[PDB]
């Protein structure tokens, strides 16, 4: 009855075990966190998504919002898009944005890489490849080679609210959440909205409180209204 | 006036301090978080409450449901009921659970063993009897002797919401915080609930968000309505 | 077009994240979390602002506030105003405040010194001085000897609410947030107020979950009733 | 373009004052045909009123 059963961790899954371990150790881990009204977006899909689909040949979806949000965060806060190399801080003038897919054992991150020039209707086709292929287990090591910022989204499993763990040898990791109506102040009433939670987890011996504060500002505000990305505002 | 006192810690003080920093430093600790409604339980106790001391001798109180769902949630996700022994993932296949009780002298945690054979009324009795054995100091190693999971609750003390920390070899602990009132959107209406937040801390090296969300989805839901134990759903 | 840019870091700039990773991995640190109402405050400031002014010559701000708060604080729960020296435990039986000031090149926390006896005025003036230095890159590094307590205000930022991280050889950190309106439910009404949300971390290696959620919940207590401050309740 | 001037409007059944401009396109018939001058107009007519439609490119 009271017997245990015991397993051996393959030489991958040790490996695995030991990098998240030494990761952990080697940077100064913060979170910060913030909201987000998402009715604005749900409203643009709502609105344009058969449009959008029979002009581009595929689904708006929420994901090309949340890249092109990060890359303009990432031209306003150069010091997020940067990495620690020994006594150097490389910063790489370049946008690529690791995405964690689902495969059949486990989320993995392959990379959009030189996402500042496409569009919106690239970027859904380009995640939609990333993950028939993670979902069939056949991502190729140069997919996964890192990039410079990762996206997480808990949202699917139904999570609240979370620490994200950041990836290196990369700074900053940005984690998404469920959706969930809640009750929200607007002008002096009371309205009910859904709402997600951000969470922005960053190395502070590199990145300091007000990098991240604004950092996640920034992608608060251009979620809300999409035309400031076109107003650069 | 400007003056320090100073105090040589004990070598049980001193021992506890570095077994608890050795544990946070061996840990990829990730802690992520959630809320549940209670008023379901309220209603319960409200309505039983009296029958079930008439009947069994002992009040109904909250532990006993934390206890049901807890032990629930570890059989739909065993990597949570499991610890790491060097090379080697333990699946335990039992059910003893950690509960902290306040002695003059701080929490301490002695173990619930076997409570998946246990009513509600049985685990209610036991956990009496740790309770003023704790309150007594009267607690042998033999009850301490750890089990498989962690419930802690800062209820008690009046916290909103915090992260708890694991107790090694263990993997996880869930922590259980002050129930207070907030307003709630219930079918597009704002509605005053008693609401609490949960939070679970995880090994990750072990448990991935999945199976961390999925976990505590679980406890959210057995605790909105606990005759979803019943029905297996 | 894809080429980094590589900055070798100066001995100062290495030096500040050498200490940051071994603060975070000589300290156990945990995060507990609060929320206090604003709005009594806000209402003193109000009506007592121009009179106050009037007679001291300086505004009445926030901060004296929440120095006042903490010095109460720290004197029921005197563990809090300790620190670890090797094998002893320090009890320093007075009241040294660092408080974080914006610099040019980022956040420098000085100290109030023997901030139990100063009046509200005298300690915003003194933050004054502080800020001022600060802003002109003027501090001392005998202003910058550490003190017992920290408190950093990320609200300027427009933060929700973060994990602030300890200054050793400190043992705990107050973080203060964005002051912002929220839903909230008072006597069974549904009412809009301006809250914040409160976040200690501590070292819980000395400091254990009842004390710092007793710690956190005076703060809350005596901001959302500035006159107990008198009464002592 | 033309001024812009308050004039009475149906929207969704109702009747809404707001602030309306002409557009006017003068184009080379031997080049550019109906269809084109038309649809020409119409997507400028579709910017303008969203303009968010810029970054979707719907």
């Amino acid at each position: 009855a009271r017997s245990e059963k015991r397993v051996p961790m393959t030489r991958l899954r040790k490996r695995v075990a030991e990098r998240l371990l030494e990761a952990k150790n080697s940077t100064a881990m913060l979170t910060t966190f913030n909201e987000v009204n998402m009715k604005p977006i749900m409203d643009l899909r709502k609105q344009y998504g058969e449009a959008f689909e029979k002009r581009h040949g595929i689904r708006l979806g929420f994901m090309s919002f949340y890249v092109k949000a990060v890359v303009e965060a990432l031209k306003r806060y150069p010091e997020v898009n940067a990495s620690i190399d020994g006594d150097d801080v490389v910063y790489h003038n370049y946008f690529d944005v690791s995405m964690a897919v689902s495969t059949p054992r486990g989320l993995v991150t392959p990379v959009l890489r030189d996402v500042d020039t496409l569009g919106m209707a690239d970027i859904e086709k380009k995640i939609k490849e990333l993950a028939v292929k993670g979902r069939d287990g056949k991502l190729t090591v140069e997919d996964l080679t890192g990039g410079n910022f990762t996206i997480t989204n808990g949202g699917v499993f139904g999570s609240l609210m979370s620490t994200p763990i950041i990836n290196p040898p990369q700074s900053a990791i940005l984690g998404m959440h469920a959706i969930k109506d809640r009750p929200m102040a607007v002008n002096g009433q009371v309205e009910i909205l859904p709402m997600m939670y951000l969470a922005l987890s960053y190395d502070h011996r590199l990145i300091d409180g007000r990098e991240s504060v604004g950092f996640l500002v920034t992608i608060k505000e251009l979620l809300e209204d999409p035309t400031r990305l076109l107003l650069d505002v």
